[PDB]
């Protein structure tokens, strides 16, 4: 019933409703999921490029744009509990919101923003719902195809772009040779940097371009040059990757229910083959609250305060919300040694 917001409802009143909050962090996916026939990724991606203008200034059509993202949105696999569609479009939408915070206004190119955005979308495309350890230790094809580095990081870019060559699906078709060259080096870039395992690294270089940044005579951040650029970039998207804690607890609470369950079907695999079980991810050991509090304190806390320092005072509220749902899992409970498994789970590599 009816593609204005790109998608079939029922309730377009409810789905109206629901994306006047499409440039808010409290916008609910949750919600535009379920008044879309959950083609959330689809709505969301058709929503913020027309907010954006993005579909007149890369000339992409309607029909184009909707055939790619629903091919694109039909590659989440909808029986992995975490890394389904409902996660991109949610990552995607946060990129979004965290393009428009206002120490970064008109900093980023048109170009880059369209990147950006479209690398959320397909960051964790064709994802079955296991980690790159885990890849790796059965011999999946894709492992030996990428050589253990960046497994299914690499995989999401080649599936992504590959999608572009399906009948009526090339969205960047209008972009100059020397544009598209420049989008991939960009997405490519973006995605690699959501491997888990380049977490410290990430954070690292954050902390640097923090403790030497400038800020205009208006407050906004000095970014010099390409290379500036792309890495406020990749942490932006990374930190978007990283936010369900940091928004309503009546989101995390879902989007924890999610991965926790899509965790515990990996350890049953691992369970089943004879395996260690990886960190988290064995349902008769696991306690998520413990969990909770010792992932926010050791990985998403230490990123979103540094982000908020990038791009002060704009990001106090994330910061706010991601410290009461830390106290709320905390208030359910009755340290190196107790992020080991944090450790072990995320592979943080050296650089
Ligand atoms: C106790 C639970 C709470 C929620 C959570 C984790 S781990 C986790 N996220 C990840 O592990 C993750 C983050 C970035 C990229 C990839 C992953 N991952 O592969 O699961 C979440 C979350 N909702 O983002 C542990
Ligand atoms: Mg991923
Ligand atoms: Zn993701």
């Amino acid at each position: 019933s009816i593609s204005r917001f790109g998608v079939n409802t029922e309730n377009e009143d409810h789905l109206a409703k629901e994306l006047e909050d499409l440039n808010k962090w409290g916008l609910n996916i949750f919600n535009v999921a379920g008044y879309s026939h959950n083609r959330p990724l689809t709505c969301i991606m058709y929503a913020i490029f027309q907010e954006r203008d993005l579909l007149k200034t890369f000339r992409i059509s309607s029909d184009t744009f909707i055939t790619y993202m629903m091919t694109l949105e039909d590659h989440y696999h909808s029986d992995v509990a975490y890394h389904n569609s409902l996660h991109a479009a949610d990552v995607a939408q946060s990129t979004h919101v965290l393009l428009s915070t206002p120490a970064l206004d008109a900093v980023f190119t048109d170009l880059e923003i369209l990147a950006a955005i479209f690398a959320a979308a397909i960051h964790d495309v064709d994802h079955p719902g296991v980690s790159n350890q885990f890849l790796i230790n059965t011999n999946s094809e894709l492992a030996l195809m990428y050589n253990d580095e960046s497994v299914l990081e690499n995989h999401h870019l080649a599936v992504g772009f590959k999608l572009l060559q399906e009948e009526h699906c090339d969205i960047f078709m209008n972009l100059t040779k020397k544009q598209r060259q420049t989008l991939r080096k960009m997405v490519i870039d973006m995605v690699l940097a959501t491997d888990m395992s380049k977490h410290m690294s990430l954070l690292a270089d954050l902390k640097t371009m923090v403790e030497t940044k400038k800020v205009t005579s208006s407050g906004v951040l000095l970014l010099d040059n390409y290379t500036d650029r792309i890495q406020v970039l990749r942490n932006m998207v990374h930190c978007a990757d990283l936010s369900n804690p940091t928004k309503s607890l009546e989101l995390y609470r879902q989007w924890t229910d999610r991965i926790m369950e899509e965790f515990f079907q990996q350890g049953d695999k691992e369970r089943e083959r004879g395996m260690e079980i990886s960190p988290m991810c064995d349902k008769h050991t696991a306690s998520v609250e413990k969990s909770q509090v010792g992932f926010i304190d050791y990985i998403v806390h230490p990123l979103w305060e540094t982000w908020a320092d990038l791009v002060q005072p704009d990001a106090q509220d994330i910061l706010d919300t991601l410290e009461d749902n830390r106290n709320w899992y905390q208030a359910m409970i009755p340290q190196n040694r107790d992020c080991q498994g944090l450790m072990e789970k995320f592979q943080f590599e050296l650089t």
